[PDB]
C-alpha cells in the first residue's frame, strides 16, 4: 500500500462535503483524487491518501539544510509518492525524482475587481497596493532568485515588506486579497488563479501574462522503483485525453462567475 | 568524446546560415536549437558536433519492420548521442529513449490561408470542401491514428483515406499547399511552427481555434545514456534563469515580418 502524500489545495484535492460520514481515500475529491486512482490503476498499486503534516509544498530550511512538506516527506521516507499541484523545480530535482508534467503553469497575478493594476511592472512600481507570495513554496523562490529587473524590485520590496505580505496557505492569500479593498494583490500559480476566478463571490481576476513557464509533477523518492512507471502512466493519460479531460472536469465545468 | 547532436532543419530551430558555405562545422546554422544547443553543450560540460538527420524525419516506428526512422532512431542504433530538436515527447518515444524535462510546450493546432471559413477542428471534421493533413511521420499523425475522441476520429478517417494524400513530407511542404490552395487546404501542425510561420511574410496564414492537446518537446538520449542526468539539470536551469523565454522571443517575435 502506497503511502502518497498531497496537500488540501483547490481543485486538487478537497475534503467532500459529506467526508464526516466516509472514511480512507473515499473523504477526498479533485483533480489529484482523480489522478491518483488513475495512476494506481495503471501502476498497480494500492494507496492511501495522507495529507501532508506540516501544510506545505516543501523548501530547504538554509541553515539546518533539512526538507519541509511533501518534499521533506519524501526525502525522509515518510511518504512513498506525491501527488500534488507541486512544481518541478530544479532545487527539488535535485533531492527528488519527478514525473513528466501533468500540467502546466506559470506565476501570475490576483487582484480584487477593479484595483489598478494590469502587470508585475505596474505593481513594482507602486507602493499602495501590497503584493505578496506563498510561503515555501516555488512562487516564493522564483522572485528570491529573479535576477530580472522587475521581479528584483518585487521581491526587494516583498522580503522587507512590514506587516508581512507572505502567506501560509493559498486559501489565506485569496482572503487577504478579497477582504483588503482593493490594496493587497496576490501572486500565485495561474491554474490556481484561474480556479478562483470562476468560484463565488467572483470578485477577483487574473491580470497579465504569466511570469514564467513551468509544469507541476509526480514526484517519488529518488531511485524509487514506481518512478518508471509513473512516467510512463503519466504520458499514457495525457496521450489519452484524460488530463485534458480532468482539467475540464474540475475548472469549467465547475464554474459560476 | 565529442558528442554527436542530431537535429532537423526547421525553422526557426535549425535554419541554414545564408553564408554557410563559407562556415564550418556548428558555424553553418542557427536557430532556437542551435542557442540551446550551445547552452546545454556549456553547462553540461561537453564538446558537439551538430548533425542534421540523414532522412530528415522526426521519428517513427515501422508498422511491419519495427526499424525506428528520423531522430529517434539515430539515437536507438546508437548514430547520434543526443536529439535537440522539436521532437515531442511521447509515450512510444519514451520506452526506447529517454527525454530531459519539456524545453517548450505546445499543442496541435490548425493553419489556414486568410479568410477560409473554419474556426476548429470540429468544423474541419464536418466538412468536405476544405481538405486537410500532417505531416507524414511525427506526433501530429499519430495522435490522429490513435485518438478515441469522435471529432478527431472522424478527422483521422478522413485523412487516412483522403486521396490524392492529404499528409506532406515536411512542414515547409505543408505551408506551401496551404498558400498554394486558395483556402481549400488547411494543415494541422504544432502551435510553435504555426505561430512562427504567422509572424512570416507573405503574412497570409493564420492559426484559429484552441489548441487541441498539450504536450511538450524534450532533449532525448539513448536509454540510460550518462549524458541524461546532466542534460536535465540544464533545461531546468536554463528555464529558471530565463534564458528559454529569451530564445523564444529572439527566434519567434522580435523577428516578427507581420
Ligand atoms: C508531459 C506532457 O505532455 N504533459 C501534458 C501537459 C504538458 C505539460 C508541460 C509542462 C511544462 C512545459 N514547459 C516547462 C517550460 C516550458 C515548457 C511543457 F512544455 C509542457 N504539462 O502537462
Ligand atoms: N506549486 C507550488 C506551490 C504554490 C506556490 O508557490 O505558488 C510548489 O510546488 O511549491
Ligand atoms: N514535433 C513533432 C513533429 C511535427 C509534427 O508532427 O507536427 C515530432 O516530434 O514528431
Ligand atoms: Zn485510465
Ligand atoms: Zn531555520
Ligand atoms: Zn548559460
Amino acid at each position: 500500500t502506497v503511502v502518497v502524500t498531497t496537500i488540501l489545495e483547490s481543485p486538487y484535492v478537497m475534503m467532500k462535503k459529506n467526508h464526516e460520514m466516509l472514511e480512507g481515500n473515499e473523504r477526498y475529491e479533485g483533480y489529484c483524487v482523480d489522478l491518483a486512482a488513475e495512476i494506481a490503476k495503471h501502476c498497480g498499486f494500492k494507496y492511501k491518501l495522507t495529507i501532508v503534516g506540516d501544510g506545505k509544498y516543501g523548501a530547504r530550511d538554509a541553515d539546518t539544510k533539512i526538507w519541509n512538506g511533501m518534499v521533506g516527506e519524501l526525502v525522509y521516507g515518510k511518504a512513498d509518492i506525491a501527488i500534488a499541484p507541486l512544481t518541478i523545480t530544479l532545487v527539488r530535482e535535485e533531492v527528488i525524482d519527478f514525473s513528466k508534467p501533468f500540467m502546466s503553469l506559470g506565476i501570475s497575478i490576483m487582484i480584487k475587481k477593479g484595483t489598478p493594476i494590469e502587470s508585475a511592472e505596474d505593481l513594482s512600481k507602486q507602493t499602495e497596493i501590497a503584493y505578496g507570495t506563498l510561503d515555501s513554496g516555488s512562487t516564493k523562490e522564483f522572485f528570491r532568485r529573479s535576477k530580472i529587473a522587475v521581479f528584483d524590485k518585487m521581491w526587494t520590496y516583498m522580503r522587507s515588506a512590514e506587516p508581512s505580505v507572505f502567506v501560509r496557505t493559498t486559501a489565506e492569500g485569496v482572503a487577504r486579497v478579497r477582504k483588503s479593498k482593493g490594496k493587497y494583490a496576490y501572486l500565485l500559480e495561474s491554474t490556481m488563479n484561474e480556479y478562483i476566478e470562476q468560484r463565488k463571490p467572483c470578485d477577483t481576476m487574473k491580470v497579465g501574462g504569466n511570469l514564467d513557464s513551468k509544469g507541476y509533477g509526480i514526484a517519488t523518492p529518488k531511485g524509487s522503483s514506481l518512478g518508471n512507471a509513473v512516467n510512463l502512466a503519466v504520458l499514457k493519460l495525457n496521450e489519452q485525453g484524460l488530463l485534458d479531460k480532468l482539467k475540464n472536469k474540475w475548472w469549467y465545468d465547475k464554474g459560476e462567475c
